RNA sequence: GUAGAAACAGGGGCCCUGCUUUUGCC
């Protein structure tokens, strides 16, 4: 049965106009979307059948909204079907779309119907529904998909199906005013083709009954005062960059650092430190090879200190030293030339030092103290409560996780924790999920931002965020993780900064909410007008619009050259000849699994004892083993002509240049 | 293989460009 507010927000879908419905998140906006589709496949006119598309950004949604559907329509004789990457290549696109009324799919798997030819038109559909509609930008494939809407749009020798977009926030981009923000959420309108923004107005007040936003908290906490741990790891930083000037004159590669040591802006220092070195050409190659391997191994050791720098910050001392000294036994085991024995050395020199400190409980972190106190009190108060809380890196939730863990809180409740996809597998999630949900000590969930909305949560009385900001629309959705009844959602900093980032983000959310009512003002001639001429503009920006040598990214060792390379269904980039095996050498996969039509084999590295780069991997494919695989990151391009090297990041610059796989060419190199 | 977001800063004169962090998708 519907509400009002859910009758209301249906009302210009129902009157065939593409719609944008925004309503806060768990208001039941797929339930309105399945009453449009009940009126759609009521209202076709004579000789006509009706085929929706609802599509999904993520897998466990596109399989709740699936099952919702075949649960809500199959009952009344509608074929409801579902393709996702887990089934796609076992099923025919083209069959499944032709024996279903209705389709639910992630929208990748119809970019790839249309790209291999499978599909033509989008004429083949009535009604397309977005979930998560506020996606449809940049190269996301919603919005290659609305692309290809608007060009069929632009040649009109066809009937396109209508748009509806879900979304409980349309954004504000980079808006500072009521007015950037209508120009922000009339760009977007114009991606999907809408013609009516559809929000509660009438039904404001049964709407507010059932959706409780929760009352929000800013906590400002204290810093450590003194970070001993700190300072000598800084100082360890220092030799360490000195030691990189003794080996090379960075100065005329990179800048000099500005010894800030411990944040984000010397993280993406060191970074570009990186990219510049290993670009490094030398007449002599031996000391070309010596020098970028040097520099290479230099600026992993900065990286891995100025992430333990950062861990320190927001969790105990010891999670900081845990870190550093997994990094060092990793150090340990790999090639672990001298180089890498002089840093593992210059560390174990102070290490006596740091185990003490961590040790020290006076030397204990404000902030996490005050992380437990809030958690102390939830379950103090009520027991039954069931919090979820979040921060941005898995080093910190990993950090999260066993502090919780050692320290239960209240000495019983017992921690779970969620990240992204060693990550966690989809069953692995969905394990985790359920243990939150129904037991009885495990009633807190450590999380990523796998946790902000989509994936299937049971519901929070509390919402913790630790050094956990973002934009205006983070904040709405994790707010929407907190409803049950008298829920808190609360932001543990202590930075400055961050306050004022969620004192933005109230501003902007405000910001938005009277632009759509202004929007709302508008008639539909002026709307109309408006989306069109967005649509032109973006029309008229898209009017606008040799052989290499591969070297080893981290020793400079040659790999093989483009000539060699060929690639399997545009992705899979294979490397031909027996000379190419003599270049790598190879260790069982750990995780040998098969995908695409391919079974992974092996991990490949560079043969060289003294770097070991992953190179990639080994397959079997058709009637072919061992093939080697090779990734773009791993390597540094040389140009046979000019002798200059270049670093890429994605293939598609280079793939023009290469020739597809050919099997009748495979078949004759044995 | 590749997409979004956020942070950090090279180019155009507010977009472009990259980078990591994080999540995703095939
Ligand atoms: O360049 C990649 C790519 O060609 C192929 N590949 C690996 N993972 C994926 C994937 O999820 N989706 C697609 N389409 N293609 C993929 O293998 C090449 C090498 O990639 P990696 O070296 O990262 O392979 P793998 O993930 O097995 O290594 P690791 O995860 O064990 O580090
Ligand atoms: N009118 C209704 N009657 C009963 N349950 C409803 C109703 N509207 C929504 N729900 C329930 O609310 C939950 C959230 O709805 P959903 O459509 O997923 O929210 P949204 O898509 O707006 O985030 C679902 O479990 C759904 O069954
Ligand atoms: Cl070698
Ligand atoms: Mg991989
Ligand atoms: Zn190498």
């Amino acid at each position: 049965k519907a509400r009002s507010y859910q009758i209301e927000l249906a009302q210009p879908a129902i009157n065939g106009k593409n719609a944008l419905i925004c309503a806060p998140t768990g208001s039941g906006k797929t339930f309105v979307s399945i009453l449009i589709c009940e009126h759609h496949f009521q209202n076709m006119p004579a000789g006509r059948k009706a085929k929706v598309v609802f599509l999904a950004t993520k897998v466990p949604v596109y399989e709740q909204q699936k099952n919702v559907f075949k649960h809500h329509f199959e009952r009344q004789g509608y074929s409801v079907q579902g393709i996702s990457g887990e089934n796609f290549s076992n099923v025919s696109v083209e069959k499944v779309i032709e024996d279903s009324d209705i389709i639910v799919v992630t929208p990748q798997i119809l970019v790839n119907s249309f790209e291999d030819g499978t599909l033509t038109s989008l004429s083949i559909f009535t009604l397309m529904i977005f979930d998560q509609c506020h996606n449809t930008t940049g190269n996301h494939p919603y919005n290659v998909l609305m692309t290809r809407y608007l060009e069929q749009k632009f040649n009109s020798a066809s009937q396109l199906p209508q748009i509806l977009g879900l979304t409980a926030s349309v954004g504000v981009g980079n808006a500072k005013n009521i007015e950037e923000t209508i120009e922000h959420i009339c760009s977007l309108c114009s991606y999907l083709d809408i013609q009516a923004i559809s929000t509660v107005r009438e039904n404001i007040q049964e709407l507010q009954r059932f959706m409780n936003k929760p009352e929000i908290d800013v906590r400002l906490v204290k810093r450590r005062i003194h970070n001993p741990f700190a300072a000598i790891i800084s100082n360890l930083m220092s030799e360490t960059e000195a030691l990189m000037r003794t080996i090379y004159s960075v100065d005329t590669l990179s800048q000099n650092s500005k010894k800030d040591f411990g944040t984000q802006n010397y993280e993406h220092w060191i970074v570009v430190t990186q990219r510049k070195c290993r670009l490094l050409q030398l007449e002599d190659k031996e000391e070309e090879s010596r020098i970028c391997r040097a520099l290479f191994i230099c600026t992993e050791h900065l990286r891995k200190y100025n992430d333990a720098l950062i861990i320190s910050e927001d969790a105990r001392i010891i999670d900081a030293l845990s870190y550093l000294t997994e990094f060092f036994t990793n150090v340990k085991n790999g090639p672990y030339t001298e180089l890498e024995q002089h840093l593992t050395a210059k560390f174990q020199e102070k290490e006596p030092e740091l185990i003490a400190l961590s040790k020290d409980e006076t030397n204990e972190n404000p902030k996490l103290e005050e992380l437990v106190c809030i958690l102390d009190d939830a379950y103090r108060y009520n027991p039954q409560t069931r919090t979820l809380l979040f921060a941005k890196t898995r080093a910190l939730v990993s950090a999260l996780k066993k502090c919780m863990e050692e320290n239960p809180i209240l000495n019983y409740i017992k921690p779970g924790v969620l990240m992204g996809r060693t990550g966690m597998t989809l069953p692995s999630q969905k394990g985790v999920l359920d243990a939150f949900k129904t037991s009885k000590d495990n009633r807190l969930l450590i999380a990523t931002s796998v946790a902000d909305e989509g994936i299937d949560i049971v519901q929070c009385n509390l919402v913790v965020l630790y050094e956990y900001s973002g934009n205006v629309t983070k904040m709405i959705q994790v707010r929407g993780r907190g409803r049950a009844a008298g829920s808190k959602c609360i932001l543990v900093t202590s930075k400055t900064e961050v306050v004022e980032n969620e004192k933005c983000n109230r501003y902007k959310e405000e910001m938005m909410n009277k632009a759509v009512e202004k929007i709302q003002k508008w008639d539909e001639e002026t709307f109309a007008k408006k989306i069109h001429n967005l649509q032109m503009k973006e029309r008229v920006l898209r009017d606008s619009r040799g052989q290499k040598n591969l070297l080893c990214g981290k020793c400079k060792a040659y790999a093989c050259s483009t000539d060699d390379i060929r690639i399997i269904k545009d992705s899979h980039h294979i490397v031909l000849g027996e000379a190419f095996k003599e270049r790598y050498t190879t260790k069982p996969h750990k995780k040998p699994m098969q995908f695409d039509g391919f079974e992974k084999k092996s991990k490949m590295y560079c043969r060289n004892n003294n770097c070991q780069h992953d190179w990639g991997i080994t397959v079997k494919y058709l009637t072919f083993d061992n093939l080697p695989v090779i990734k773009i990151k791993s390597f540094v391009m040389e140009s046979t002509a000019t002798g200059t090297q270049m670093d890429f990041q994605k293939w598609k610059s280079i793939n023009s240049s290469l020739k597809n796989f050919d099997v009748e060419e495979m078949s004759n190199l044995y």
